[PDB]
């Protein structure tokens, strides 16, 4: 539906970037603060290319019908155009991770993975590629339920292809990206895999920031490297199977899904199917 945004009061900022924010607002049309609490994505600097790729995410989100997939609400019109989705009150999966570190268990760790492998598998089905899947993106529901919070990378695969070439300006998230993705700017659900691997690791290294994927992989190629070299020094890494660390406490049989998800033959990656199903396994075996 539509919202009027004279009745969408401010109440905070939740996290911003090149591209614009997401802003905390109370929706009070009758004004008697009876108003829900919803979540407001908004373009900082808006062209008409930003304008329509802005467009596509809201319809991609509209789209998406899943409990690990954050729920769009509706647009708001003034110019300057915003989308609304459901306030998820636990943050990112990053934070929430980080400040309940002591509280959150292995088992704990795999109900949260098998959430993102489902909704990851939901996306496929329609053919999207995410293209961005970290933990900072990963937002958190209550203590059982985590969902995919953001689509602003978000591609739809051509009819005839099962990649899609993209190389937008700005900053890329290389840390994460597979190494098609840094060679020749490719994306596919087995990038979405490669990425996901990065978000089972971070998950199992309790997001320490010494730890970190940008933190390992710059030690591996050397802190004196800067610049473009980095990312040409990344590619040679990968390519000789330069890999992250096994996560201190992590058994085996996790790392062993993160190091399948980081294979250089796209091909012989996993689905998110058998990741959920491995996943599953597992935590039953915990528990
Ligand atoms: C507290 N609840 C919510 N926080 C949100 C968002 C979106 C962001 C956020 O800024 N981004 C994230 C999507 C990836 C990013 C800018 C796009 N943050 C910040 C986050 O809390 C950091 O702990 C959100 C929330 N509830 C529903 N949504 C959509």
């Amino acid at each position: 539906t539509q919202f009027e945004e004279r009745h969408l009061k401010f109440l905070q900022q939740l996290g911003k970037g090149n591209f614009g924010s997401v802003e905390m607002c109370r929706y009070d049309p009758l004004q008697d603060n009876t108003g829900e609490v919803v979540a407001v994505k908004k373009l900082q600097h808006s062209t008409e290319e930003h304008l329509r790729d802005f467009e596509r995410e809201i319809e991609i989100l509209k789209s998406l019908q899943h409990d690990n997939i954050v729920k769009y609400k509706g647009v708001c019109y003034s110019r300057n155009l915003k989308l609304i989705m459901e306030y998820l009150p636990y943050g990112s999966l990053r934070d929430y991770l980080q400040k309940h570190k002591e509280r959150i268990d292995h088992i704990k760790l795999l109900q949260y993975t098998s959430q993102i492998c489902k909704g990851m598998e939901y996306l496929g089905t329609k053919r999207y590629i995410h293209r961005d899947l970290a933990t900072r993106n990963i937002l958190v529901e209550n203590e059982n339920r985590v969902k995919i919070g953001d689509f602003g990378l978000t591609k739809v695969l051509p009819q005839d292809k099962e990649y899609y070439k993209v190389k937008e300006p700005g900053e890329s998230p290389i840390f994460w990206y597979a190494p098609e993705s840094l060679t020749e700017s490719k994306f596919s659900v087995a990038s979405d895999v490669w990425s996901f691997g990065v978000v089972l690791y971070e998950l199992f290294t309790y997001i320490e920031k010494s730890k970190s994927p940008p933190a390992e992989f710059m030690r591996m190629i050397g802190n004196d490297k800067q610049g473009q070299m980095i990312v040409f020094h990344l590619i040679e890494l990968l390519k000789n199977n330069g890999r992250l660390p096994r996560p201190d406490g992590c058994p085996d049989e996790i790392y062993m899904i993160m190091t399948e998800c980081w294979n250089n033959n796209v091909n012989q990656r996993p689905s998110f199917r058998d990741l959920a199903l491995r996943v599953d396994q597992i935590r039953d075996n915990m528990a």
